[PDB]
């Protein structure tokens, strides 16, 4: 049984060994990274079903990121299995500043009047909270009376009741009892702070990642196609045209502009952390189902992200709600499910990947009956689309163990994946960029091979590689799909039904 | 635009020139057959859309039939297009005798009480009507009081009121005003006169046709599967196992046994002439629609026959009702529509074929919308069936100009035809028997090609043949289906969707 | 077992006894009309299943028409059943004139060069054919060179090769062997001869019919909504605004403007006679099916007309093609089928109505399985639509014997009819004008009653009237529908399912 | 905008004021019950959308349960809204015993060898854990080597490696690091401990609850139809035949016999607490979805229960996963969602009801598009079924603000509810047992009225009440359904589509 739903795991110190010490142990950080020991731990995550690692450039400098990418490349060799490399941008983050007097935090009561500063490069005081705004932008003219400033995963609400021109301060009322600590995330929902389409820091971070070697970029807080297009231009300028871009939908602007964002991007990450603060809490499931439906209809990749197994950061078992959440993301139609803190800085990273894999596997068993995606509704605008629809029908009518496609660019594999056939998809391709680039498509098992010389060669290759991989045995029926010749599926395509000898 | 519904045209003297004379001219039967001039007239029928010629063994002698079949082979070279050869059996007949005084006929009025004699070899009087029963069978014990004796295309009814065992006569009541003329057809519905399953006459005709080279046999008055199986036995005995049998459904027992008869036969001919006498006149459309539905569900051939354009025997234009009848047979799902006296004996054989072809082409354009048949009900149980379903869906999703099947036996062409794709079906086969055997399947264009060589590309050959025949040109999309490799005895396993060069 | 599909029978001399003579007996026309003997004949046509009588104003003076309608009014009292009264207009007919020297006809051969005169009031010669044009219109400028003049049901084609300004004659070439007899229909298709939207003759005829009392008008050669609108105006101005107009579609312009004609009209008459001459003969079935679908979708009345049982004009039994034509109009979804010459001018008027009834009743039994109409497509606008759809479902879900509606205007009967429930529709109504106005709606049995006093009253009346008509007995389930109060279903309507006690 | 998905809230000390002391105060149990102040707190739960109160007979004695039910009777009066009363049985619970020397708990490491005693009425030690088995059953012969004993919501596993015939103890290996505390839940999945169909303790609790007046019984650990029928016997014998029985499905036997249990019962409670310990944790969603589908198909009531907003027991905000969990239970086709510890003994009982109401309201808006249930599949074999199918189509075809049913038994409300019309369902009934008995059916607003005077009267009543309750105003389209002649207990056979 192959896991069809792909897992993105975020990496961090949780899997990393430093001087024989594990994360949280006394004097962990006083020790150099043990690359081999760390690489062996990361390999266990690959074996447990991680299909792509997320390097979150919100935390850690370039040397820390570059070192973690080098450790994953060693982990691939150890696992004898390849994974995708995904860079997640910092983007236009607002954080609380450091306090004067090195205070760590203060407690506030409902009804207190305090201020939020807009001046940059300054410290907070108990009564005047300063912001670290991405690119040191001045936000005073961008936030209107009646707006909400939310601190620390949306837990503490501050209502803007007046603005002070003299100090460029928001006069706010504490809406609920709570704590403001230093370096915590801040959200100001329903505003249009003019963060640039691509900030210098993100530009630098992307260029560094492209230099190291990546497959994917998840662009934080995408509001318009322009946020995607400015990243696409750098990928193209640097000869990294292979890189796929996932727009993170994290706020009302991104939801409002979803259609143009899907058009410009290679897929969507449903960033439920910022989204669950930026829109009403009970709307998140509506937006989750709507986004999965539209990305699937576009033949693109959707990643369902954030707090999926949150309790497993601290505890060895998920909650019943967390199991339901992961399971329903699969039934919704998600290509991939993501771990963030659970794999990056929790006590149980391998157990979190194992629990996600188990839920994802149990849920794929119910897609034929309960799946919310509806491939019958899709218009077939090309022969490769009508062939993918045919592959689906053949897997519904016959007991088909496996679909095998030979694909130069991944195009046939993506279209077959779009239709969600009740079969695994072995995608044979001829370069490592296309191979790693398919690792987040539903059901796709990418495998590197030599390009075939003829057509009849191609059907033999397809059956031999499937047999060598242990996906099929003598007497199993497979569906083989290729362009004729390979790479030309837009002009001429073929589907064969083959009994394995 | 190619006509998908097949036309069966009955041949007879209407197209035959004898020493420069036309049928009905003085001294016609005095001249010898002008074979070249007659073949030129038959070639015009082929060009106008005849796909199979019917040789009606109810009339003529074997020499006339063999000669006519040779005239057709010459016509095929003139038209550059082959047709199917169908033999229609005489079957069992009952005819009114000659009268004493050699009176031609008598007029009767409702309520008149008269007699029908069962004794063979006597003459009719006004008061006592004598019958010529096939085989001189004594039918006395087979017709009960309350049965109906019908005379002359069922235009005059005699009700059996009493039986006189002394004279073995039927005491009957004239039910309606009508004529009883000499040598007119008699029907006695809902009786089981023990006509043999295979009469000596039909044995002689069938074996003669088989020796000449026929593709189809239409068996008159099929009552049970035994009536089909006795003809199947002759085909098997003689090494003519490729010959297809169409059961003619003409009476109530045939309708009652329709399911077992379809299973035994290769197809049905809906014999509306006798059927319209043997069942209530207003029920024929019910049985026509029911038979077409059952035969399409069985994957077999149905022919709608008799009096489709009957007024064109004597007039240059059909009636509105005849146009409707032909049109609605197509909508009902018929493979083929038939001409009898209109092509065989009438003043306008060419015009009759042209009119039927025009009506059939106009109706096929409505099949996507108003089509009676529903391909969605078929069970995809085989490789060939799922592949035939794929073809249908490709043709429903894209503008497919042509479906090409490389078929040793014609099985794949028959399965694609059943699905009624919105495309012409080119069936490339490797022997003349298989090619002619496909001539009545809806939408199928049979074509003979050289058996594939080890180094032949079947797919390139398929496209090239379709281009040369003028069915497709550069930029058209076609579907090609084949059993790879080398069209062995390997089930169809491959579908290509191809933009034509 | 109630006949759901309605019959229009055209009246004429065929049913009229004159001085004890039947039509076509010697000296028939020399005798005065026997009103008692003629009414007894017409009453038999009612018992047989005629629902409406067509008075064709193309033939007969007002005195002949008036005596006929008066015969019909007497007929109902003999029958004890009412029927509808339909007036059909001469409209813009062209005819061949009388020939000089009392010659009845001439035969022509293909290639012959002759002339057609445009001057009115003159007689034809063999070499110069003269036209009787409606309202004595000059057509010389309104038909161009290359146009076709067709004589006698479009049997003989004359091709216009030149126009002679000096004589205002067409030089025409005979296109095929044929006869030009006196006072035969002439058609000049794809022309725009400026016939008034209403002609004084048609104005006058309509006003006469209204004085006698007509339920419907059929308007010949309707080209646009304009031709319907002018007839509407007269019906209102005379206090006859209750009169339903059927537009006759007979030509390309009527088909091209069908949507606007359907909007203005209450219904459509498919005039297959002129239609089959004015458009391609073999395309009539396409237009028939198309028109019936569109008129059902608008909730209006469609009549399939002309040559449905044509051979029964001369013979006591229809052809197989005629039986198919009637049967398939019912499957197409027609509300009504029509007899013209067969009931007006034929030897077998009563047998023609009996035959059409038998076929119609047989075909209605197949509507569930084979009905071409699709009630599921209709957008349920009003609550009246959704009530109608609900009644349809109740009759699909359970064994409903009958649907009873209490309707002031008939509007609930019209929407229930539109949905073609698997049940007879008893429409209880409160005047004779509304009750006859429903006689061409599919499945509707009109019945006069006095208005209800209470709601409990309205439901007890529906059931009592039903048991009294013999339509239902004890144990039969019926659906009752109504406005509350009766006749306001537009705002507030009710459906009840009741077992008869 | 009315909440169609029903809410069951468990009642407990969290809403109850003792003297002036809230729950978790210093010497809270050191006071009497402030009944009026408690009833005013419960009234706030009714206002926020609690449709039924659950009285969990696992915790408390008859006196505590009795007083709580009486406080609820007061809250209804304060709220001006009635609610259902549901008794939840203790059932065949296994718990850990009190410890030697009043020890609260001990912590264990993987691989540790210890013993579980089957002997009843003894204290636990660190090395030998004793069990408080319902009915004091000796379970020794019912658990084979290789079975698993689980403690505290299945958090700590013990693997039976051997059986000591001399002491009737299990030799177990600690499977994972964890804590054994006193009086914690114990599960022994995939065993057939011969607990009776109905234990004397459950018999007694049910009879006491029947005495106080209840609408529903939730039967813990239902294995077979016998477990339901033996409770039905008592509701019948005592003249409490109005009481509806929810089988709680929370072990493999329940799942295996689900069809026969649905047949015997009035509805199902999906008890995901025990169910997630008794079956593979990551399989609970499969059984939830299957159970909801089978119970809607039977036109019965399904409650999705346990840990739906768990974190709100201690925090003011639910997690993203908990929002997703409640939302998808609605999408799955649940009639009702439940709160246990969140309403019964947490810090935020009112905010818990409010959050569930908000998610449930938002989810019902997506049932027309993403709804799991499929009503086209139901057999239309009756006049009532045909009428219910006709109501659903009216609400699909038209913007219908409300369906009003005049129902003596509620049968017509239940059938209409089965079809999940896109509209609220006002159920006008003539006694208080029918009224309260409808309060867990999807979309049904029950309301008491006098049996009507006539057909015109009945249709007039229906509109007036709906207008009074503020459900609809002038220009609104409603569907009214009734059986005429009116009041004669006629099967519904009339539909009216009416502009108000
Ligand atoms: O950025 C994220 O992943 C989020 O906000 O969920
Ligand atoms: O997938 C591909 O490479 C194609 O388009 O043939
Ligand atoms: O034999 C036939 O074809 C018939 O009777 O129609
Ligand atoms: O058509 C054929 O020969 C086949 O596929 O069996
Ligand atoms: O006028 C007519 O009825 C016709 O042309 O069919
Ligand atoms: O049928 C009627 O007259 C009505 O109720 O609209
Ligand atoms: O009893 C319960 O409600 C449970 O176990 O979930
Ligand atoms: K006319
Ligand atoms: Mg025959
Ligand atoms: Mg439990």
């Amino acid at each position: 049984m192959n896991k069809r739903v792909k897992i993105v795991a975020t990496l961090g110190p949780a899997v990393e060994i430093r001087g024989g010490k594990k994360f949280g142990e006394d004097g962990y950080w006083g020790e150099k990274l043990d690359v081999e020991a760390s690489a062996k731990n990361i390999a266990k995550l690959i074996e447990a079903g991680a299909n792509t690692f997320r390097f979150n450039f919100s935390h850690g400098d370039h040397q820390e990121q570059g070192e973690r990418m080098a450790t994953v490349k060693l982990a691939e060799k150890i696992a004898g299995k390849k994974v995708g490399f995904l860079l997640d941008t910092k983007g236009p983050e607002i954080r609380t500043e450091l306090f004067e007097g090195e205070a760590k935090e203060y407690s506030y009561k409902t009804g207190e009047k305090i201020r939020v500063a807009t001046k940059q490069g300054i410290k907070s005081t108990r009564e005047v909270i300063a912001l670290n705004v991405a690119g040191a932008l001045d936000i005073y003219d961008d936030v209107e009376v009646g707006r909400q400033v939310l601190v620390d995963d949306g837990k503490l609400g501050l209502r803007v009741v007046a603005k002070d021109d003299a100090t460029r301060e928001f006069e706010v009322e504490v809406e609920n009892d709570g704590i403001i600590a230093k370096q915590k995330g801040v959200n100001i929902p329903n505003t249009k702070i003019p963060f640039p389409a691509l900030a210098e820091r993100d530009n630098d971070d992307i260029r560094f990642g492209l230099e190291q070697g990546i497959n994917f970029i998840a662009i934080s807080f995408v509001r318009t196609a322009k946020d995607v297009n400015e990243v696409r231009a750098i990928c193209e300028e640097t000869g990294n045209g292979h890189v796929q871009l996932f727009a993170k939908i994290e706020n009302q602007q991104g939801i409002d502009n979803l259609d143009e964002i899907i058009e410009a991007a290679d897929g969507i990450m449903i960033a439920r952390g910022d989204m669950g603060i930026e829109v009403p809490f009970e709307m998140v499931p509506v937006y989750q189902k709507m986004i999965i439906k539209k990305v699937n209809a576009a033949g693109k990749v959707v990643i369902t992200a954030t707090n999926m197994l949150e309790t497993m950061t601290e505890k060895p078992r998920a909650t019943r709600s967390e199991v339901s959440d992961v399971f329903n993301a699969v039934i919704d139609g998600t290509d991939a499910t993501m771990l963030s803190g659970e794999s990056a800085n929790g006590k149980y990273p391998l157990e979190s990947v194992t629990t996600m894999a188990t839920i994802d596997k149990n849920a794929q068993a119910l897609l034929n009956e309960y799946g919310r995606l509806d491939s019958d509704s899709f218009e077939r605008n090309s022969k490769t689309e009508v062939m993918a629809s045919a592959v689906k029908d053949a897997t519904s009518s016959m007991d088909i163990k496996l679909v095998v496609t030979l694909t130069k660019t991944g195009h046939t594999a993506r279209l077959i994946s779009k239709y969600r056939p009740n079969a695994d998809i072995l995608a044979l391709t001829f370069d490592e960029l296309t191979e790693r680039g398919l690792m987040l498509n539903w059901g796709v098992i990418p495998m590197l091979t030599d390009a075939p010389s003829s057509t009849d060669d191609m059907f033999e290759i397809a059956e031999r590689k499937a047999v060598e991989a242990g996906l099929v045995e003598s007497g199993d029926d497979i569906v083989i799909v290729a362009g004729v010749p390979v790479g030309e599926a837009v002009r001429t395509n073929t589907m064969r039904i083959r009994t394995v000898r």
